[PDB]
């Protein structure tokens, strides 16, 4: 059983690899039965299906890249399933935390992998191998204009430099520089858990996917103050934000906004901070090509556009943003990769 | 009367200059003496007395410079004032959103002023006259170490370069280079509008200093989400925050979590994404001293001690936190300076 675990503070990712090229453990095969045969597991586990890697040629065989995650907050359930029916890489900051628990599971060996060596290693793979013989990575071309404003592939078979912005539950920031040559720049502590924090408190929501429908719905200029609101008017423009949640300072604000406004201003604020945060560091390392990878991004349109939009505008067009298919799942592939050495 | 406004999304800033080495109009009698024998204005308008300069030399006359605020929600209240009752040199939004406004007053001429050049004149201005023989600009002396930290004064006799850091409803930072050459870096819409606005949402709180009054009973860690959450301990510290309202994803949380642990979040979150931005514009810059103004830092020692412990530890000393006993009135001063060209 091939697997590479990245967990985080918010969500497990598993990456598993299930040979197709193949006398063995009953279990082993109740396992993979179990992974190939169901794309939910329990009632918080999940396989992403669309992102499976077919046919796929891995350390000398062939065989099918899967793609899985559950909530932190459910691992020890993973673990009492585990202890019930192995070298095991994991990576992120629950490998330390749980070090002592995946080891209850008799005779399991875990393998602590560096997070910067499996997130890089994961995608450099990724994008290697191809989707299934189409682009890994994309980016939203004329990303000013909504007319024609729609996404596209985009090369990365020299991907050096690269700037990679890592959004989960806080932000990582990474400089990649070659394949051996690579540093944590800085990270912020404005990501996907202020998001979804500061949403739930505000809105009531209680998932994600909720807290991202009602944005849908919403109107971020009713909580936030708009340059206009204090020139009057229109290098800003009117329409830009001045100040998020500006306009919450006024009680009579406060009781017209709605939850729907209050989720999208959430959404608005914490990704064009984490764009601007990104374009300085692209500046400070002198990199123009900027990858984001994570989980907040997944199944959100709207701030793969904004994140867009704000590249591409605050830079006159010197830099991009760039997009990943399998954005969440590069930690977990790097750590299934790490197996060979051990 | 000689006045410098600095009209700003929140709040109005007046500078207000008064010989004191003096027949005249009756009215223009009882505004000087309205202005010095009162400290406040109404019912929001507020005289900062500790901050007056006085016996200053300007314009070739002795006098006191007086510094006084209310909110630009009470411009209207203002402007009635002044038509039941003059150049005027204005800067920040407000110039330019009121100017129709201040026009109802019979023959008052108003003059913009350009936010850059009132702003930096102003700083360079009061820094060269001094707070009344002691040192306008301070920092926090062992900014890391809670026992040996303690606010120390801070030479500014050659001012270049330097770093500007404006927090007001949002963020504006500046690089100034020298006398005639500064610019506007970058800015960002997480600011002191986004703190006081957030924090009303989340606890109902009514003004800025009732804001600051729970904040500093509460406990960040009560909402955020640390590295050790994540990690189970410990180049990032275990104590760092890994995600700013990360641990309000938890529904039980959120329901344990107290209003006075929400402000606090609030004000440290902010603030901290504030030290981070300026930490990489000063990088950006090639500038290694940051000076903070705006009126978010206003009776907010906490929010000071935070960047000032930022800026020092994650820039292993290299970058210097400093702070203005003016803060919030440069613009007005500015403004007011721009008088003779007119
Ligand atoms: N089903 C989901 N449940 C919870 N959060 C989700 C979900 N889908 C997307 N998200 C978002 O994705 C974010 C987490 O992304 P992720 O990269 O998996 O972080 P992480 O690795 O768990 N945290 P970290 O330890 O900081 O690296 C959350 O903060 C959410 O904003
Ligand atoms: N008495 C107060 N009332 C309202 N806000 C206050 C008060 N005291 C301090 N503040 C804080 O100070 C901030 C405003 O600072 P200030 O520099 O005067 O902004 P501004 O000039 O009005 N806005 P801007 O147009 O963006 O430059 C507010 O966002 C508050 O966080
Ligand atoms: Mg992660
Ligand atoms: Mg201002």
């Amino acid at each position: 059983p091939w697997f590479g675990m990245d967990i985080g503070g918010t969500l497990v990712k598993l990456s598993y690899f299930e040979p197709i090229d193949i006398e063995e453990v009953e279990s082993l095969k109740s396992i993979r039965k179990y992974l190939t045969s169901n794309v939910a597991y329990g009632s918080t586990g999940i396989r992403d299906v669309h992102l499976e890697l077919k046919d796929l040629t891995l350390f000398g065989r062939r065989g099918n890249l899967h793609f899985i995650r559950f909530p932190t907050q459910d691992l020890p359930t993973f673990i009492q399933m585990g202890r019930d029916k192995t070298v095991l890489c994991a990576t992120g900051g629950g490998a330390y935390k749980f070090e002592k628990d995946f080891r209850t599971i008799g005779n399991l060996h875990l393998h602590k992998l560096d997070e910067l060596d499996c997130l890089v290693k994961g995608l450099l793979y990724i994008d290697s191998v191809s989707f299934n013989g189409q682009a890994e990575c994309y980016y939203f071309a004329n990303a000013s204009e909504p007319e024609r404003c729609q996404k596209m592939p985009f090369n990365l078979d020299d991907p050096y430099p690269l700037l990679v912005v890592n959004i989960g539950s806080g932000v990582s920031i990474l400089a990649v520089h070659s394949k051996d040559n690579y540093k944590r720049v800085t990270g912020t502590s404005l990501g996907g858990g202020t998001f979804l924090g500061l949403c739930s408190l505000l809105t009531g929501c209680e998932s994600f996917e909720e807290a991202l429908e009602m944005a849908s719905k919403g109107d971020s200029t009713q909580a936030d103050k708009l340059v206009r609101d204090i020139y009057g008017g229109d290098g800003l423009p009117g329409w830009a934000v001045a100040s998020s949640f500006g306009n919450m300072i006024y009680k009579e604000k406060r009781e017209s906004v709605s939850k729907e406004d209050l989720a999208r201003a959430t959404l608005v604020t914490i990704t064009n901070n984490i764009g601007s945060v990104a374009r300085m560091c692209a500046v400070n390392e002198k990199i123009n090509r900027v990858v984001f990878v994570g989980n907040f991004l997944r199944v959100n349109t709207l701030s793969m556009k904004l994140l867009a939009y704000a590249l591409d505008y605050w830079s006159k067009g010197q830099l991009k943003a760039l997009f990943l298919e399998h954005e969440g799942y590069f930690g977990a592939v790097g750590a299934l990769l790490g197996l060979p050495n051990f």
